[PDB]
């Protein structure tokens, strides 16, 4: 029933389509390595790269965990084209997970023979943080992610966390904090038993996947006139003059709503552009300030359009960069436009406003009979009374939520870099080898610091349930599909490689059916 | 209740897809003249443009008829993306016409003053034929079905047919028959009258679109070798030698299936293709006889490809040609490829053999020590046990259905142009103006020739049910999608034009979604 040689769980992955629901389930391999030698390590750095703001303290601990928390993780690339050129939304209901089929293997060294077997006495522990009172690392776009291929084997990331710092330095605080992941109750697994969690989405809008059909400020009718007024002009006396607002004139029409907020960033010229010679960048981009240090912020707030249209410029601060291909921890490596996956949010420009523009004028003066009227355009503009805008698309190799931070206050918590906001996000799930003492024959009163090195494996099945708006349209042309299009490819994109390596060229983002304001 | 200013019908065009059916409800305004003036007139032809084929004998009627036969009659370019990118097949279900809102407008002529009024005393008579009793002129691929564009007011056209006649020649056979259609019982309307009629489609296969994802040589595993032998050659001696059929080579592995039939027909070279100069191109088409005649056959049967994928080479007589918008009726003008829309069966390729090309060899001779062996090719080949092929496909400017003609025998009865060959298909449904006669102040036994001239208009709405097949794959990567794409687009396709006219730019046909053999 349970034991060494029953299997403890199947493999589940598949997608099932039904009405509004969609199930997603993918089962990995995973792999622990013991970390620390079983040891918490307070962690520290100074300012470094030039940069007080690159200062922390914090602690590195033995467990390490699971991430669910990209959406490739989930979705195959036919499910994800099925997702984004049929329907005008989708939110994630419910998830449960399961940890089974667990492998201890025991590893050893002699005159370099390093032979390995598998301990079958040996346990792996787990626990699911359900009441949030660990630092939570998930959502902040961060490697360590079930693969986007199912036939991948990973690695589970260490985990650790940054508390406060003193004066910018790496030196604590008195409200520096040490959290003790042993002092949470938790699950002890030998080679037969499994775990099994089950957690239910709060409730979320829809993530809105489709391209507006009209401009915010061409919203009236082009056929009829206003029955408004506008000051036109003055006379040789001051008198004021009016004239009506005729038809399709849409730059002087009285508006109701108003784009959304605005800051202003660097724009650069992708391809062909031609750019500037040998700049720094980093003493010019967008910052904001923390406690006397001084921060970029690479994705900017919701808002804004990185690319106009088939411009070729981009902000490349209000934008997501990802790889086409995966990386080595610690790369300093210079990649060019070609190496890079580089999203636009040009399906937004109707109702959002370009980056790397002002965002309008207003007036800087009183005018009189001697001075004359002045105005000055402004590069940053924030929440106004009436605005409407679009939130950061998602992408299949972006996040899929992020966690609201606990604090008194917040306004519209959308994340920046995308998906779902969530106050109680799905919790984080942690594990960790069981220490195993190598051979002690005496009694000391200092902890035992000689241990057997051993790692653990085993499958993790994900399911989640996604709740679907269904596009109801009476537009009559076709509409713009994702489509798999390629001129004289030598190899098919989303397949492996000769190599076995699995290759990615494009992003893919939700935004392809289109509705009107 | 029923009565001049009582409406006996309401506007009903739309769409719902729900589960496997979807249900397309469309209507349109039509308007009929009065053919002949009300009499039946024999109509033939000699031989015309130097070939008797063009000869004929028939009559022409009073009557008219509607023709719901192409598909873009019942679906929108934009729920004919739907389909075609989310399904592999579909075929419909039921069927239910009505006829309303019937206007009778009487014409008059003083003095060139040419005024219209309306009689509402007047009738308009309907019947459909569920008997398959009259020459059934629908599924033939000729003019006067109802618009794409719902707003288009459409004039029905008039009703007649061709039987026997002798000898290649205009004059008629003993076998010639005549058919009367007042010998119909039909039913008579006046203004508050309406008209509703019900059919339920017979068991016909699913249309399957999709694409072949393997060739139909190419089944066999690349990684393993087969069990099975080929003869190599001959050594010094006549003996025979023998070697074994390796891995992934498909020129010479044993197959268990064929592809289609074929008949060679000449290609052409679309674009930039230099062809040749000055051909007229009539002797040289491929033809069949009937009865001592030479008919060109626009269309060939099913079973080969006209195009091969992205080469300029077309076959043009394997191929279904449409114009980009309607023409007037008698235009001999010439047109260029810019004006026509040109389809391309190249999805199919995989199974089924291009039509310019031979399609194989076979042994000439029997061999000897003093004669080597010798094949040769052949330009034709028909059904043979153990072939597979794909089918026309369809699109949205093409026909629905075909009848499958009464005799004796076929074989699989799958129109060449395309579309469901029916047995019994939705019946013909004519129309005419009742007769008014003029002043008559005396007896005559000579029929009345005087009428009152005058016409109708009114609104026909047609409801089809359609089945449809859930596409089941677990393909990976991305598919093809059909997409709404165009460089610096100067109007958007399939729109009205700035003055107004309806443009369609290019073909939509169903095969897109990919599937193994």
């Amino acid at each position: 029933a349970d034991g060494v040689g029953n299997a403890s769980g199947d493999w589940h992955c598949d997608s099932t389509w039904m009405g509004d629901r969609v199930v997603t389930k993918s089962t990995r391999t995973w792999v622990l390595p013991s970390y620390n030698n079983h040891q918490y390590r307070e962690i520290k750095s100074g300012s470094v790269d030039g940069s007080n703001a690159n200062a922390y303290f914090g602690y590195s601990t033995p467990w390490g965990y699971f991430d669910f928390n990209r959406f490739h993780s989930h979705w195959s690339p036919r499910d994800w084209q099925r997702l984004i050129n049929n329907y005008w939304g989708f939110r994630p209901r419910s998830l449960r997970v399961k940890i089974f089929n667990i492998q201890v293997k025991e590893v050893t060294v002699q005159d370099s023979t390093t032979t390995i077997a598998n301990n079958l006495t040996s346990t792996v522990q787990v626990f699911t943080d359900d009441d949030y009172q660990l630092p939570y690392v998930v959502g902040n776009g961060t490697e360590g992610c079930l693969p986007a291929f199912p036939p991948q084997v990973f690695t589970l990331p260490q985990y650790g966390y940054a508390t406060l710092n003193r004066d910018n330095t790496e030196n604590p605080t008195e409200r520096s904090s040490f959290f003790c992941l042993e002092y949470f109750p938790s699950k002890m697994l030998r080679t037969g038993n499994n775990f099994e969690f089950t957690y239910n989405f709060e409730e979320v809008p829809f993530h809105s996947s489709f391209a507006p059909s009209q401009n915010l400020f061409k919203l009236a009718n082009p056929l009829v006139d206003q029955y408004l007024y506008r000051f036109v002009s003055t006379n040789n006396t001051g008198g004021v003059q009016f004239n009506k607002n005729l038809a399709g004139r849409y730059a002087n029409t009285y508006k109701n709503w108003f784009p959304g907020p605005m800051g202003r960033t660097q724009g650069w010229n992708l391809g062909s552009g031609v750019n500037r010679a040998s700049v720094s960048a980093f003493a010019t981009t967008n910052r904001m300030e923390l406690e006397g240090a001084s921060y970029q912020v690479p994705p900017q707030p919701n808002g804004m359009t990185n690319n106009l249209q088939g411009s070729n410029t981009y902000a490349l601060e209000n934008t997501m960069i990802f790889n086409s291909q995966p990386a080595n921890p610690g790369t300093t490596a210079t990649y060019l436009e070609g190496n890079m996956l580089i999203t636009s949010e040009s399906e937004t420009q109707p109702v959002n406003r370009v980056a790397y523009n002002v965002g309008g004028q207003m007036a800087t003066n009183n005018q009189s009979s001697t001075t004359a009227p002045a105005t000055g355009t402004y590069n940053l503009q924030e929440i106004v009374p009436g605005s409407v805008w679009m939130e950061r698309d998602v992408y299949l190799q972006g996040p899929i939520w992020a966690k609201i931070p606990e604090t008194g206050a917040h306004f519209h918590p959308s994340p920046a870099m995308g998906g779902f906001g969530l106050k109680h996000p799905p919790p984080m799930m942690l594990i960790k080898n069981t220490p195993v003492p190598g051979n002690i024959t005496s009694f000391s009163d200092v902890p035992v610091s000689s241990f057997i090195t051993q790692y653990s494996t085993g499958q993790v099945t994900v399911e989640m349930e996604w709740e679907l708006k269904k596009e109801n349209s009476k537009r009559w042309n076709p509409e713009i599909q994702y489509t798999n299009n390629y001129n004289d490819p030598q190899f098919v994109d989303f397949a492996p490689d000769s190599t076995g390596e699995y290759r990615t060229t494009r992003p893919i983002g939700t935004r392809y059916l289109t509705r009107p304001l």
